[PDB]
């Protein structure tokens, strides 16, 4: 839930700034405030090894399967059932993905964009395992985050 998602958080010591979702002018209001990277989520899996890996990438990054699959593993990746997604993560149609990722120990590796890191934005936004919020905070932070959970990540850049 949420709740052991914030608490591990402030067990960490990672302030954080959430905006509550239930109207151009609530999310107008609420918008001002919100300035930074979003991100789109992809939950994957290799056919032939029969692993499952986690994907964050910026919400306006284009992006092949096929060209991702042989940067990392011929096109052999594809995506994954969400019965998967919701077994392996506790999340399900909410991609709350670096935030969701801390239950699994060693059966979902994560990767993440490079931009994400590097760039002129003070922070970056995702669900804290709820399509009801979302929350920011500082990448530098989201990278000790992650890498916290026992998931060293694979950095790799687009650019």
């Amino acid at each position: 839930l949420r709740a052991e998602l914030e608490q591990r958080l402030g067990a960490l010591a990672i302030r954080t700034e959430v905006v509550e979702h239930p109207t151009i002018e609530e999310m107008m209001p609420h918008i001002q405030h919100l300035k930074g990277a979003h991100s789109k989520n992809l939950f994957l899996k290799d056919k032939k090894k029969k692993n499952y890996w986690l994907v964050t990438v910026l919400h306006d990054r284009q992006i092949n399967l096929n060209d991702l699959g042989k940067q990392l593993g011929s096109g052999n990746l594809r995506f994954a059932d969400e019965t998967a997604m919701l077994e392996k993560l506790k999340v399900g149609q909410g991609c709350a993905t670096p935030l969701s990722l801390f239950c699994d120990d060693g059966d979902v590796k994560f990767v993440l964009d490079s931009a994400f890191l590097e760039g002129g934005h003070e922070k970056v936004y995702f669900h804290p395992m709820t399509n009801a919020a979302t929350m920011g905070l500082s990448p530098e932070d989201f990278l000790i985050f992650v890498k916290a959970t026992g998931h060293d990540p694979i950095i790799l850049n687009f650019d």
